[PDB]
Order: structure tokens, then sequence, then C-alpha cells
């Protein structure tokens, strides 16, 4: 049985614009969004949200979260077969956001270019039509 992950797909809007937020990750350091393995006595909504913590430090109450809005992305990699499930989630307030001085705010076509994986490009289309 594969291996489960989750994380969220976060989002801001500023000026008009939406932007998906993107951590470049242990090798190969591919670019996406916040994610990471599901542990003992959790499900994915749970895990996605306490990864998001860990990887991006963004927290709970800062985040809406579409629950209406999410999609499962299966990775062959290494030899592990894992799933990583996915939802939407708004940056509420853009000015209040606590990153590191690895990471980018990136419009849907650079945002594809970048995580340069057909699968991640196929979900971010998804939600960009969802939050159309």
């Amino acid at each position: 049985m594969v291996v489960k992950a989750a994380g969220l797909v976060i989002y801001r809007k500023l000026a008009g614009k939406i932007e998906f937020l993107l951590l470049q990750a242990y090798p190969p350091h591919h670019w996406t969004p916040p994610k990471g393995h599901v542990d003992p006595g959790e499900d994915e909504w749970q895990a996605a949200i306490r990864e998001t913590k860990e990887e991006a430090n963004i927290t709970k109450e800062q985040l809406t979260i579409h629950e209406d809005c999410h999609e499962t992305l299966f990775y062959e990699a290494k030899g592990k077969p894992k799933s990583v499930k996915y939802w939407l989630a708004k940056l509420n307030n853009p000015d209040d956001v606590q990153l590191s001085h690895n990471w980018k705010w990136c419009e849907l076509e650079d945002a594809i270019k970048i995580a340069d994986y057909a699968e991640m490009g196929s979900l971010l289309r998804k939600f960009s039509a969802f939050l159309a």
C-alpha cells in the first residue's frame, strides 16, 4: 500500500492576481507547495495543515481552506509509490506572513514552469478554474 502524504496549495490575491506559493525542497530539490508524510493517528486533512506549518511557517488561523477543492497526485519516485493529497487554501492577509530570508509567489504560467512536473501543472490549472 502506497505511502500517504498531504499538503496545501497556498494562494494569495494581490493586485487582482492569483499567485501560488512554491517552496524549493531534499535532492533533487524540486519546487512544490508545502507538503509531507501523514503521521500515525492523523488523516490527510490534519496532515496537510501540520505540514504547512512545518514547511512554510503558516498556521491554520491565517488561512481559509476550500474543502470542496482538492486533488490527489501519485508520485512513483525512487521506488516508493506515494500519493500526495492537496487542498486549495487562501492566505487571507498577505500583509502578515512570516516566510524565511527558498520560496516564491508565482502566477499560473510561471508556477507551471518551475514546478516542471506535468501532473502538478494539471492540478494547478484545475485549482485556477475552481477560483474563476
